[PDB]
């Protein structure tokens, strides 16, 4: 029971392309296609990502596959960062999937942007690390999801997702 069996809890699951809560166009679980107003750009980037003219619908196995391609993009992506790697080491794997949720969500740069919270995580001052993951580009964006993930750091378990 881990990241897949986390984000799938985090974002629901539609085979169809759809708007995210921030209004960026999206298909699958958290898989941004384009920020562009044109949906066709989303369908086209989807056309490259899937290798076929999906036109907003895909076989569920392709959804699982693209979902794996994105989670794998998160896993050659967290490692390159100078800051995230020691923190990814300090986390229990149950929190490591949470860091994967972070880098998958706000992007690697924003997860890089919470340097103090991460410093508290590697030092395992989990409480203030949580209070600092709480002073907001992420926590303000998805406050319930961010609460679930920060709780995931607080607990060492999936309990926020209950």
């Amino acid at each position: 029971m881990n990241i897949f069996e986390m984000l799938r809890i985090d974002e629901g699951l539609r085979l169809k392309i759809y708007k995210d809560t921030e209004g960026y166009y999206t298909i699958g679980i958290g898989h941004l296609l384009t920020k562009s107003p044109s949906l066709n750009a989303a369908k086209s980037e989807l056309d490259k990502a899937i290798g076929r003219n999906c036109n907003g619908v895909i076989t569920k196995d392709e959804a699982e596959k693209l979902f794996n391609q994105d989670v794998d993009a998160a896993v050659r992506g967290i490692l390159r960062n100078a800051k995230l790697k020691p923190v990814y080491d300090s986390l229990d794997a149950v929190r490591r999937c949470a860091l994967i949720n972070m880098v998958f969500q706000m992007g690697e740069t924003g997860v890089a942007g919470f340097t103090n919270s991460l410093r508290m995580l590697q030092q395992k001052r989990w409480d203030e690390a949580a209070v600092n993951l709480a002073k907001s580009r992420w926590y303000n964006q998805t406050p319930n999801r961010a609460k679930r993930v920060i709780t995931t750091f607080r607990t060492g378990t999936w309990d926020a997702y209950k």
